[PDB]
């Protein structure tokens, strides 16, 4: 069995953005269901649990040491690893952290890892196994060394693709060739005429799925500007917006 | 009116420590008043508000841009600045951040400060004014460039001294000569046979105050091991343990 929960669907700024009173941020202050925490997920394959990224600040309250099997990191920007900082001082057995071979990490995680074991680095396009789940690292287009991941079982294929601006050629072809049934994709911005540089806008996501043809694209890493746009514009069939806590089967 | 609220009184590990079943951690789970969030304070002087350190993760819920006057930072360890990372992307006027002239900061705060203005670096023993509050930076003994602060108004004096081990000579002498009525001091550790390197134990605090002679020392940055010790052992007169939400007046 393969399930995926989106625990956070925002970017670093979040929704509401601090001090902002735009339509999306004001709504999220009034109704918590519309809040967006840092982009992160939970994957459950049978009994085995993987935490994708660690930008949430309350992991120590959601989980106890030993209650999940590993972290899987996309990259070392603060909004994807800030939740590791207090966890590392816990009491328990070592916790494997799988991720890209970023040689610097973030602040002093690598020098003072506590119970976190960052030795589990992975390689582009080289499949590795997490309790039987087949995971393929996919290089993304981002200011840090950043991997997305294909998650595969006998019957299911899900892609986790944040943070990215467009996709590198080989990654794009890989996804077209290994069509995911579900793609969770960075779409920080509303439709733009050009670019952007570090994250996709909606036009870029539409262009990418013209190639990949995933039947279910779930947008994440949503900025408050995109949320405001979504309050007044519909998405095309086959696209939906993620929300914090969304469960995917 | 000068008042100080301790919004967090723990170290990086916190109380409860993640996964720990010791008596102090179990107590904090059962009785949340005993939880200890990252070492931080809120100073209110007349109308003005200063946030001392920024390790709390819920600042955006507690405050809005412009609802306080400035941040005052002791140092750039994560447990003292992690709360700044989401806030910087906010909407509003620039927010002054006063602190030591650490050339690196933490991660990409300096490169991408957003609405935070880190240009307000301060100097050892050089007084600066925060809406009438007289503040003196005091070098501490710690693995990062770290300042504590004397806060003074109308001959009322409060020292904020975390994180530190034994105090540098000049700082110790300055405090003896400017005896604070209240000192909030790093005491991460229960009493030890040897002074620890980056944070005081109780014996070091006792030794320091035998020189400074402040009549009221409030211990903070408290580890779960020290809480466990405090559950079975009393502090000497003139020393008390801080707690999250503690209110201090002068
Ligand atoms: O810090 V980012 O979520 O714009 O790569
Ligand atoms: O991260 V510390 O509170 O031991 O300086
Ligand atoms: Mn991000
Ligand atoms: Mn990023
Ligand atoms: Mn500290
Ligand atoms: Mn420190
Ligand atoms: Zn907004
Ligand atoms: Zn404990």
């Amino acid at each position: 069995s393969l399930t995926l929960t989106l625990t956070g669907t925002g970017g670093a700024q979040g929704v509401p953005a601090w001090g902002c009173e735009c339509a999306a941020c004001a709504r999220a202050r009034r109704s918590p269901q519309y809040r967006r925490q840092p982009c992160s997920g939970v994957v459950k394959f049978n009994d085995a649990i993987t935490l994708i990224d660690a930008g949430l600040h309350d992991l120590a309250d959601r989980w106890s040491p030993g209650s999940f099997q590993q972290f899987l990191l996309t990259h070392y920007h603060m909004d994807h690893v800030q939740g590791l900082f207090p966890l590392r001082w816990g009491v328990g057995d070592p916790i494997p952290v799988y991720g890209p071979p970023d040689e610097q990490g973030c602040d002093d995680l690598f020098k003072h890892p506590g119970l976190l074991d960052f030795s589990h680095t992975v390689e582009p396009f080289v499949v590795f196994d997490l309790q039987g789940l087949q995971v393929t690292p996919l290089p993304l287009n981002h200011s840090k060394l950043t991997f997305g991941y294909l998650l595969e079982t006998a019957h299911s294929r899900v892609a986790w693709l944040s943070d990215t601006a467009g996709l590198p050629e080989k990654t794009l072809k890989f996804l077209r060739n290994n069509q995911p049934q579900v793609m969770v994709m960075d779409c920080s911005h509303p439709p733009r005429a050009d670019a952007p540089r570090n994250h996709c806008d909606l036009n870029t996501v539409l262009a990418l799925n013209q190639v990949i043809r995933s039947p279910r694209v779930i947008l994440t890493h949503i900025s408050h500007q995109f949320d405001a746009w979504l309050m007044e514009n519909a998405l095309p069939s086959g696209f939906e917006v993620g929300f914090d806590g969304m469960e995917i089967g």
